[PDB]
């Protein structure tokens, strides 16, 4: 393991950012048939599953993380317009908005994109037409539409 700066170089072989407690927005792998990003979104209320559509950096497309631990790679999420609360699991396969207890999830990063996990590796956030107005949806990864994108704001 190593590097250098006259037969080498990172800047356009591997990744340039890392996770840390501020403000992100999230969205697929694949975009959306529209052109554009195809982002995470406040369903308008709690106890809701989560949804996705296009993204302009609104209050209700735009997010934060913090760390939980470190042993586990695992982090907390909740949308910036209701911080009162955070992302959870209804325990029906799909992700749903709830005040916070001890929900957790789990990100990690490759050398093109971002993924996310539950707490035991057994399944991914993914999606069934990878399109704006869908709900999240929670089962094994795919190729196309179970992988991620995350950046700082
Ligand atoms: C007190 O510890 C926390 O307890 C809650 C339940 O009150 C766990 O969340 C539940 O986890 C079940 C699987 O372990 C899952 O079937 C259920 O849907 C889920 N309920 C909710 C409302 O999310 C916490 O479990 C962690 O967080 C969830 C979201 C998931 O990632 C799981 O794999 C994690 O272990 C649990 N929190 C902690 C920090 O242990």
């Amino acid at each position: 393991m190593g590097h250098h700066h006259h037969h080498h170089h990172h800047s356009g072989d591997s990744p340039a950012v890392t996770l840390s407690a501020g403000n992100y927005i999230i969205y697929n792998r694949v975009l959306s048939p529209r052109g554009e990003k195809l982002a995470l979104t406040y369903p308008g209320r709690q106890r809701t599953p989560v949804t996705v559509s296009p993204l302009d950096g609104s209050s209700e497309q735009a997010w934060i993380l913090r760390s939980y631990d470190s042993n586990s790679n695992t982090w907390t999420i909740s949308p910036v317009g209701s911080p009162n609360s955070q992302i959870g699991w209804g325990a029906g396969n799909v992700p749903v908005v709830l005040p916070p207890n001890n929900y957790v999830w789990t990100l990690t990063l490759t050398s093109g994109g971002y993924n996310i996990q539950d707490g035991k590796r057994t399944v991914s956030w993914s999606l069934n037409n990878a399109t704006a107005g869908e709900e999240v949806s929670i089962g094994a990864d795919a190729t196309f539409s179970g992988r991620w994108v995350i950046e700082k704001v």
